[PDB]
């Protein structure tokens, strides 16, 4: 009741003589045997009852210029009463830091010598700090480091303790923690995608993999089924991905770990074989399909520009995707030409039935294809971000409008013309989707979507309240017997007056003509001059901001087209795999006239 | 005028002296009642700390929050409203009772119009 808090206050600040006198006094209080329990009474007088923290963690959490010898005499006292086997490896009891033993706090607080002192004293290294704070839901709620002391020494940039732990006998390197991660997935989750100056994590990954010297750390999957390569492609870290995909290590006994084998080099020309184990579309979930089909990252073009992704997409294009894209565009052009010629020569016999049937067949095909492609619209993050969720909707709406027009035409209903001309107008406005094949037209097909979604929806969501306010404030003072008779004619007159049409004549059948004229002049100064040109200043800002970022958007849209047309193929006709076994080992060759010249010029 | 050095540095709009005063951690004994932020525990990047709210609230009639928000004679008001314990104080003051009052006021004005 009194010695426990006394020794807990004693261990904190570092009064050594008070500490050793209270430990020998605790030994005398232990000497009078109450014959209840040998270890539980010692734990009750040594560990706190609320948190679970022992005197060792309290010594380590509160470092001071006399912090080593208090741990040494405390371990000597633990060594004295035969308690050290269940004392130096004690964990928390609460479910917050549940598992955080003394070795983790020793490693985290940059105390390497105390860490080696505990590991030489018989500390456990396979401990798992599996508390909920250690594996939180997001990145901002807790410290995720893989809950092992080896990964904690690796992520906090202390390579001394990493070398000190890998040379130990018991420290299993491929130990998978609660999420499934080994040390390499934890190193990937800590790393930073932007090229910062001293990035320790690439060096740590390098030396840990070379110190292990086995393929096993590189290919174990976590609970989501992702290797470190697929995980670094998932999270969007371009530097670790660029290191892993092109890893050239030259000496013998570390050569099966390499992934790029340089075959021959001469000046700037170099031919090299890359490895394509998990970077293809052979398997169901790979680096190409991950780095193209993401939405949760921003540097997708920073990842799609490095080999063997760039040459893989170029070979995949010029082998079989260019002809499939131009063939799809030709079929959609003939479908829209046939729909236009049918809907223009409407009967106000035997020349239309051929001409109606191809339209109906291709409409049923397009509707069921988009029905499948929106049935797989499960993640609902593709809807949030601009990447090609819209065109599935518009193609499906045009197909169902065509088939509804045909089924209303074959019956006695004469409202088929509305559905048919909406189908034809939508079908000719959908041809801008096929302007992603060129380079100078992708910047013109993405601008429409960025400007409609960013600016014009905002300006219309403000302009509707001025339109409604002045519409009822003008229509309600017109005497019933000029043009402003109803609400829904005054709203049309104000819309005509906004876009430069319409008559701003004086004489409407009012009883207050000066008030009517003042409201009309105020509306024209608010929306013809102030609101409209402010919208055009905003649209200029959006178009300027997107036309300096057009080529990234075009490359990403082309890559998504490649992988969609590649998934469209059957299992046969995928006889276009890359290269025979060396492993797949795609052979590429490139010239680097900029790096060779600055490498030589020094 | 009835202003402490904290309220004066908030009045004149000096963000650096304000950032020093509001988060002043001095670690040795005999200079610890002078400190205003007490860091409770730290682990890697996560840190939990207790700040002091003597003159930085709206308990009194003239305080650092009411001064640094209701000024017009300065330009770096957002440079002062982004540092703790002003940022988390405005977030807690929003999500406790001000969001419902703002949306309720908007609904009453919409029905009136
Ligand atoms: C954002 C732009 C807002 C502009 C709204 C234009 C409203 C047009 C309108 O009210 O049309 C009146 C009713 O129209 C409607 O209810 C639907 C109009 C569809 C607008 C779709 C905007 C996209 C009737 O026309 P009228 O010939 O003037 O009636 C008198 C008998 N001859
Ligand atoms: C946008 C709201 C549009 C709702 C339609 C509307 O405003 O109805 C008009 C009545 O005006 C209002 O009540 C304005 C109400 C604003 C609603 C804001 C939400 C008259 O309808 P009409 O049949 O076209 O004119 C016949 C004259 N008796």
């Amino acid at each position: 009741r009194r010695l426990k808090k006394r020794i807990f206050a004693a261990v904190s600040e570092g009064c050594v003589e008070e500490l050793v006198e209270l430990l020998v006094e605790l030994q005398e209080l232990c000497r009078r045997r109450h014959d209840e329990d040998v270890p539980d009474f010692l734990m009750h007088k040594l560990t706190a009852s609320d948190t679970g923290a022992t005197c060792l963690m309290k010594a380590l959490l509160n470092i001071n210029p006399n912090t080593k010898e208090i741990v040494r005499i405390l371990l000597a006292f633990a060594e004295e009463n035969d308690i050290l086997g269940r004392f130096i490896n004690a964990e928390y009891t609460e479910e917050a830091y549940e598992g955080q033993t003394a070795l983790n706090i020793a490693i985290e607080r940059r105390q390497g010598d105390i860490a080696a002192l505990l590991i030489a004293a018989g500390a456990d290294v396979n401990a798992h700090a599996k508390g909920a704070f250690f594996n939180p839901k997001y990145q901002h709620e807790g410290f995720y480091f893989g809950e092992t002391p080896l990964a904690l020494a690796a992520c906090t940039n202390q390579p001394e303790i990493v070398q000190l732990l890998m040379e130990h006998e018991q420290t299993d390197i491929t130990s998978r923690d609660s999420r499934g991660n080994n040390i390499l997935h934890a190193l990937v989750t800590v790393a930073e995608d932007f090229k910062t100056q001293n990035d320790f994590v690439k060096r740590m990954y390098d030396m840990i993999l070379l110190r292990s010297g086995n393929w096993e750390l590189e290919t174990t999957r976590n609970n989501d089924g992702l290797t470190p390569l697929q995980l670094a492609a998932k999270m969007g870290k371009a530097e670790i991905l660029k290191y892993i995909l092109s890893r050239e290590i030259k000496e013998k006994r570390l050569r099966s770990l390499s992934r790029k084998f340089t075959d021959w080099a001469y000046g700037p020309v170099s031919s090299s074989l890359y490895d394509l184990t998990n970077v293809d579309t052979t398997t169901d979930n790979s680096v190409l399909e991950i780095t193209v089909y993401n939405t949760n990252i921003d540097n997708r073009h920073e990842m799609l520009t490095l080999e063997p992704l760039h040459t893989l997409l170029h070979m995949k294009w010029k082998k079989f995707a260019k002809h499939m894209f131009f063939l799809s565009f030709c079929f959609y052009f003939f479908y829209n030409i046939t729909l236009t010629l049918v809907s223009y020569y409407r009967p106000r016999g035997w020349l239309q039935l051929l001409g109606r049937m191809f339209v109906l067949i291709w409409a049923m095909c397009i509707s069921v294809k988009e029905g499948i492609a929106i049935f797989l619209l499960r993640p609902s993050d593709l809807q949030s971000i601009l990447s090609d969720a819209w065109f599935h909707f518009v193609f499906f709406i045009q197909a169902v409008l065509v088939i509804l027009s045909v089924f209303l035409y074959l019956f006695a209903y004469k409202e088929y013309l509305a559905c048919l001309v909406l189908a034809m107008a939508l079908g000719w406005a959908n041809m801008l989707y096929y302007t992603r094949g060129f380079q100078s037209m992708g910047m013109y097909s993405v601008m429409i979507q960025k400007v409609i979604l960013h600016d014009v929806l905002k300006f219309l969501f403000v302009y509707i309240v001025f339109l409604l306010g002045f519409g009822v404030a003008l229509a309600s003072l017109i005497e019933k017997c000029s043009s402003y008779g109803s609400f829904s004619d005054a709203v049309l007159e104000l819309f005509k007056l906004t876009i430069g049409l319409g008559d701003l004549n004086i004489q409407q059948n009012s009883k207050y003509p000066i008030l009517f004229l003042f409201l009309l002049i105020t509306y024209v100064i608010l929306t013809f001059v102030l609101l409209l040109n402010m919208l055009i200043a905003l649209m200029g800002e959006t178009v300027e901001n997107v036309s300096k970022e057009s080529e990234r958007i075009w490359r990403l849209q082309r890559a998504r087209t490649i992988l969609e047309f590649e998934k469209m193929l059957p299992e046969w006709l995928r006889s276009r795999f890359r290269m025979g076994e060396l492993r797949l080992c795609l052979r590429i060759n490139e010239v680097k006239w900029t790096e060779w010249k600055t490498h030589v010029s020094f």
